[PDB]
């Protein structure tokens, strides 16, 4: 059966956007938070990104998952799959199938922000695996992970290398609060894209076909629609840079010419000097030794580690770290 629990107010999304755009456009370095890439148009564009020749990470992680699903499930020994975020639908089925193969499948707990996407995919998963207890949560990572049920022993999965779109401090902060939700006997499966040839890294985030560029520009179309703004989309160049100090890709929007921009709903006036760049995303790439470290710092011990043949991408399986104190 299905049980959906909706923790997002109707105006929670509207109000956070106002809040965010106002801070982003008035900061000395202008910026916009990546979460706003994912309206209907944006998210279809991202789905198209997962199929681009240059954009290896989705298909690499998918491929590892394919090989290791049986093994993950034997190691988790869980009857309950929690999926943090959705939009990794084919990957979900791999984990669900492997749980069924093992005669262990009992409960599915998707956790996303679109109640409609949840509501639908539940009827589809509920179709394919009859007899399953689906408990969808409409909630937000930074507030509502606590809302996720701790009944049974659970495999909690965070795929799509989303965790890389957070900078060190809020990334440590999210890993830690997430670690707190795990009961003894639960496991976290986490995906992390790895440091590699930087030319391949830059190309992955600025494809030949200009799709990423559209994806990037569309955040302005979002602001235009939702907050009555007049961003000239054609006036901003998509630029992807590799930051070797932070070992991350950064996406920017660079004004070709001097732009003056009005956000009417916010009664905000913004100016873009010619060539001025606006930060819209970072994508952090990990080193195998540091994943183990950031995990332990979060309160999690790696129990398993899997890479694709070319060492492009990592999957980790972790359990709550425990200590023996001395006084
Ligand atoms: N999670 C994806 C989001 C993205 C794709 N392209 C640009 N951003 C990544 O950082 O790889």
């Amino acid at each position: 059966t299905l049980s959906l629990a909706n923790y997002l107010a109707a105006d929670s999304a509207a109000e956070a956007l106002r809040r965010d755009v106002r801070a982003g456009l008035t900061a000395a370095p202008k910026s916009l938070p990546p979460k706003w890439f994912y309206d209907a148009v944006g998210s279809d564009l991202f789905d198209q990104i997962t199929r681009l020749p240059e954009y290896y990470p989705t298909r690499t992680e998918a491929q590892i998952l394919r090989t290791r699903s049986a093994e993950i499930i034997a190691a988790a020994g869980a009857d309950t799959l929690v999926e943090l975020g959705s939009g990794t639908s084919e990957k979900t089925r791999m984990l669900l199938d492997a749980m069924r193969d093992a005669e262990l499948l009992r409960r599915f707990i998707p956790f996303d922000v679109d109640a409609g996407v949840l509501r639908s995919a539940g009827a589809a998963i509920g179709a394919e695996y009859p007899g399953i207890e689906i408990d969808a949560v409409c909630g937000d990572f930074e507030e509502h992970l606590g809302k996720i049920p701790h009944v049974g022993r659970r495999l909690v999965v965070f795929l799509g290398s989303t965790i890389g779109n957070l900078t060190p401090a809020p990334r440590a902060e999210f890993l830690s609060t997430l670690a707190d939700t795990l009961q003894p006997g639960d496991s976290l499966l986490l995906g992390t894209d790895l440091v590699k040839d930087t030319g391949r890294l830059v190309r992955a985030y600025d494809d030949a076909a200009g799709v990423t560029a559209a994806f990037n520009r569309n955040v302005l179309a979002v602001v235009n629609r939702e907050l009555s703004a007049d961003f000239d989309l054609d006036a901003f160049e998509h630029v992807a840079k590799w930051n070797s100090d932070e070992e991350r890709i950064e996406m920017w929007l660079r004004a070709r010419t001097a732009q003056h921009v009005r956000v009417a709903a916010l009664d905000l006036e913004v100016d873009f000097a010619a060539g001025e760049e606006m930060l819209t995303e970072v994508s952090c790439k990990f080193r195998p030794e540091n994943v183990v470290a950031e995990l332990a710092e979060a309160g999690l011990r790696q129990t398993h580690w899997w890479t694709d043949p070319a060492g492009d991408f990592g999957l980790s399986l972790a359990v709550r770290l425990e200590h023996h104190h001395h006084h």
